[PDB]
Order: structure tokens, then C-alpha cells, then sequence
């Protein structure tokens, strides 16, 4: 979704890699 959208920003983030 478009809202959901927002979530990829955290695989930049060492939390989500």
C-alpha cells in the first residue's frame, strides 16, 4: 500500500537490517 510505503525507510536502519 501507499501507507505502508513508509515501512521500507526502516530497512535502511540497522534495526531492520
Amino acid at each position: 500500500r501507499s501507507k505502508d510505503l513508509r515501512h521500507a525507510f526502516r530497512s535502511m536502519f540497522p534495526s531492520s537490517e
